[PDB]
């Protein structure tokens, strides 16, 4: 709510680090767009989503602010595009999940060391209770080939295995679960093969949102490392 | 052999992380085939394989019975798919190769941490010794183009250079050297391309196989990182 | 310089680490080439280039006569493939700059604990100025669309970041900044994106190029961890 509260969430608490490469991949965003005014959207698409998944890794709750609007673009601009399996993914799924979200977050917030903003307590799922989750995914990816037969079906095999992956991962990481940016290094990975064959079916693709899943995914390397020492911030000691 | 082993062998003395890991890669792989039942054929190559490669990182011994598989189906899988120097790589070289590494792996097998399992013993080569396994490979590269000479090439140069890259790292693995797992990562980065030109000559490549090389790449980080901790435990 | 100097400045205080990634890297541009004598050129321009681009990671100054040389050969490759963003950042921008450069480090070396080999003295930005030198990337860039609307461009707007990015990497690194190695991360990103349009239009790239800046991603993560060293070694 507050103005002082919003100063806090948005610059209280980085390392230097952070605050570099956060600059870094808004630059270069700023700088794609200086150059091809024509797709704003995207643009914004991706400078929202940037800070969405940074602030993700981060473990800051405004997150879902950014993702709210970053996800409903992105969803009309891969329509644009035919990447029919991004776009029902982000306007169905991350469109409401954004809200579910920031409801089941918000009740677990925290300080962190240097108490100039609030981080998410961090969970991690065991080997068990993993194995588990591994299987509910190959369990229903059958029920996502029997469901979307309505209306029939056209989503290429790869369109379709990165859907499952994004959706469990979303679904770890609403529930506060480390294990998530294991998963997200896979939706980034495939996202930009999507992204990179796009531009040849046909010969066509959007440069921001491309260039946005490379940053994505160096970030989600980063994820993984700081949600590590943030499970342990909160933990047996 | 021992059922009790195989208990071990399999299941023993691994990090959450490594576990993880593992196993993502081959719920990723199963997710794949739950969408192409078509080609099992290559979804097989991959989960015997990510287990290999995975199985190398951690100097288990088994890595050699999952190899042995993998490398079979992959030569197959990748003649059907144009790539004739990775089917020739994988038939003539890596398919002999499982039993001799097997072979010499077993003569040096330590305990390690938890004991809870066995490693491999790693060793490092020095600086000396790495430039003469460089220099090695050039030499041996003249030798590798006058040999098949005969019998006819189109030999396209990315598809030859990572037979080379590929032969000397298998050379270190079963001689037990940490160094194997730089030359891992290139051979990994090359076939990955291979793969991905494979669908430009033409249209057509296989998604299981492809999905294996990256999560390679991964693996072959973790390798070298792993085998740097195994040489510190042995000397 | 001496020859006693030219001996620490070649072969001094490397990490056994670097040394083998270094060797390495050299040799699969050797066995890439050993395929194809057809363009020693392009082999030439990615040897020296790379040990340019390591040299600049361990901070040492010799790195400007290898840069100047790959800087030549590869601006002129880069012509003849086509990609024109690459061709003039190479000579209008990098040949200076070599000289510059090596003017400008000259004043700031330093010995580092070996006591081998002479290294730069590595600062860091602080968020604040971070902060402008990314704005000014900005301005700089419609600034720079001005500049090249005279006499027409066929930039492509990939083109065109890669060579924005670049040069303010370049002012980075010739101020001694550790932050370069974040740009060049950015770049040598880029650069390989352009390298691998480049074989489609027109149906062409080169090898030695495309690994040459696979091999300079690796290197430029290596750069920005020892330059983090470098800067705690110099206060
Ligand atoms: C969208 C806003 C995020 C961009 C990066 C903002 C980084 C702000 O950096 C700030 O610098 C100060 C040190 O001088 C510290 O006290 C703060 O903790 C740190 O958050
Ligand atoms: C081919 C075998 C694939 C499965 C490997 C992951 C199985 C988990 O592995 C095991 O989990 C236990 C958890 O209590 C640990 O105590 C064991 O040491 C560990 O090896
Ligand atoms: C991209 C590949 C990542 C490899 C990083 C693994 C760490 C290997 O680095 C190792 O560090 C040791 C000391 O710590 C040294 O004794 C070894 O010479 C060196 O190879
Ligand atoms: C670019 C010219 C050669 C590439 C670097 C060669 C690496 C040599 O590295 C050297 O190896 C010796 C180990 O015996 C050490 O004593 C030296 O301190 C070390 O710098
Ligand atoms: N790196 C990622 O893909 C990532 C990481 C953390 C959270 N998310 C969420 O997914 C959507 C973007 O892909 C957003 O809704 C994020 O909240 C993505
Ligand atoms: N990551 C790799 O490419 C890798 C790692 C370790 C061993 N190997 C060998 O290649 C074959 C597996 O496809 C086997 O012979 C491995 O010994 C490859
Ligand atoms: N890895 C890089 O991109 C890098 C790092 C440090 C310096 N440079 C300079 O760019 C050119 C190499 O192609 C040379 O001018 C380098 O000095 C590049």
């Amino acid at each position: 709510g507050s103005l002082a509260w919003w100063k806090r969430e948005l610059f209280g608490g980085w390392t230097h680090f952070e605050a570099v490469w956060l600059l870094m991949f808004l630059g270069i965003q700023a700088v794609v767009f200086v150059f091809n005014p024509d797709s704003w959207l995207a643009s914004v698409a991706a400078v929202t989503g940037i800070l969405c998944v940074v602030f993700v890794g981060k473990g800051k709750i405004s997150n879902y602010l950014f993702g709210l609007i970053s996800v409903s673009l992105y969803a009309y601009v891969s329509y644009t595009f035919k990447l029919y399996g991004e776009m029902m993914l982000n306007l169905l799924v991350y469109v409401p999940v954004q809200f579910v979200g920031f409801a089941m977050w918000r009740k677990h917030m925290a300080l962190g060391e240097t108490a100039e903003t609030e981080e998410v307590k961090a969970k991690a799922l065991t080997v068990r209770q993993w194995l588990l989750v591994v299987a509910a995914s190959v369990v229903g990816t059958s029920v996502y080939i029997e469901w979307l037969h309505h209306l029939g079906s056209a989503l290429p095999t790869l369109d379709g295995v990165t859907v499952v992956v994004s959706i469990v991962a979303q679904v770890l990481m609403i529930l506060r679960y480390r294990e998530q940016w294991a998963l997200w290094i896979v939706v980034n990975i495939l996202t930009i093969s999507l992204w990179a064959v796009a531009w040849f079916k046909n010969g066509e693709t959007s440069l921001p949102l491309l260039l946005m899943y490379v940053m994505y995914l160096c970030n989600s390397v980063y994820g993984y490392i700081n949600w590590t020492k943030l499970v342990k911030r909160h933990s047996g000691q």
